[PDB]
């Protein structure tokens, strides 16, 4: 594939380009606060979202490689764990607020509170390591490729997948060389991005339990959007 | 405040290599086949045995005793069951297809259906052990992982504003950068080249990830037995018990 030949820069560049917009949620700010339904306008975003994660999908390097069976697979596994690292990432210029949307910027009393407070603490952690956007989309991308990767031809496809998550292993390093921290700087920061990817799990399984207690596109619909 | 972040990486492998903890054994001669409840409760029989070891363990994880008693519970309340997890998976490598429960309860998938849906997570547990298996994962690189569960799993739901809090975080945050250090040490001595190191540090740390998801999955069966904060407290305190 030639996603394996790929520098450290070429990957950042596919990455970069690959990356969603920052939607808006359908609020209309000409009408009362109290219209509006945050459920309503959360799943209106999401939806939009998904889309767009469809598309991003496709883009990032190697995904296509594999049979349409084991991209819905890893989407299913993916898609509430790249919600919140999206979410997580525009919040993080915002301290105590979660930036839904640039028109739905929400503080922990509007919020159900447990997962609020979680993302929170994950915005924070970012913020404290300085997260770089360049590095914000290659951890997007592992979790892409890593999140279903043990629930799986095949035998291949999980050999594919590792070999690209090695390779965005390779340009995480290169980008943080570049930056100019010590070898010992680089694994250090590696070890801390990779440790939050754990968090982020378990945020979207508490987030899978609070919804199903309170919307999950199946894998027919996934199959469908990705062949659309 | 404490040497744990003077240890060398030889000294780090050295302290979490004599923390292990003892291989225990399930109830002998249980009635077989298994229901639902006799299998959940040779399970819970053993889980709650192991629990008491596994506080012994962590008292002895360097910078672990560093934290207050309510964070030392906090990271246990979190870690508990991926802890239980990677030390099964651990036990399980060498038994392709089957769970190493202890060395008198050795279950293969079919077994794992007597309680609806735990055939789900013991598929999981099977594939976890088959990655482990793959990447020859040594005793060295175990114990680092099984100590980065405890002080990874709960860091990030310590959202207090005192300064206390922050200089806890901030501890949790240094050893863990020394257990990098000491697994980064293992795999050069191993001779592995630079980018062998940061290849295989990832591979391992993304594992994790996979982990926390089965205790998850587990903990959401389970609902569909918990150690309380007083138990985690009670057994971290080791105080002298009176007669029965
Ligand atoms: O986990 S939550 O359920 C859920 C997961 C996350 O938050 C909610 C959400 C969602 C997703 C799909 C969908 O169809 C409806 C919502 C997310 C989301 C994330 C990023 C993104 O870009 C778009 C959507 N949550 C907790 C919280 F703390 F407030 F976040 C909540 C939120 C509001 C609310 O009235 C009740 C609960
Ligand atoms: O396995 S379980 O999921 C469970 C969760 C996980 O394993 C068990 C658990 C635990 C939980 C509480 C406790 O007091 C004793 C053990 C953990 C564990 C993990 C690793 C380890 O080395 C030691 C203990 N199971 C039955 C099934 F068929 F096996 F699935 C079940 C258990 C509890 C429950 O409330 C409902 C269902």
């Amino acid at each position: 594939s030639l996603a394996l030949s790929l520098t450290a820069d070429q990957m950042v560049s596919a990455l970069l380009d690959a990356e969603p917009p920052i939607l808006y949620s359908e609020y209309d700010p000409t009408r009362p606060f109290s219209e509006a339904s945050m459920m309503g306008l959360l799943t209106n975003l999401a939806d939009r979202e998904l889309v767009h994660m469809i598309n991003w999908a496709k883009r990032v390097p190697g995904f296509v490689d594999l049979t349409s069976h084991d991209q819905v697979h890893l989407l299913e596994c993916a898609w509430l764990e790249i919600l919140m690292i999206g979410l997580v990432w525009r919040s993080m210029e915002h301290p105590g607020k979660l930036l839904f949307a640039p028109n739905l910027l929400l503080d922990r009393n509007q919020g159900m509170v447990e997962i609020f407070d979680m993302l929170l603490a994950t915005s924070s952690r970012f913020r404290m390591m300085n997260l770089q956007g360049e590095e914000f989309v290659c951890l997007k991308s592992i979790i892409l490729l890593n999140s279903g990767v043990y629930t799986f031809k095949s035998l291949e496809e999980k050999d594919h997948i590792h070999r690209v998550l090695d390779k965005i292993t390779d340009t995480l390093i290169h980008l943080m060389a570049k930056a100019g921290l010590t070898l010992q700087q680089q694994h250090q920061r590696l070890a801390q991005l990779l440790l939050i990817l754990s968090h982020i799990r378990h945020m979207s399984n508490k987030g899978m339990e609070h919804l199903y207690s309170m919307v999950v596109p199946s894998y027919d619909l996934l199959l469908e959007m990705l062949d659309a």
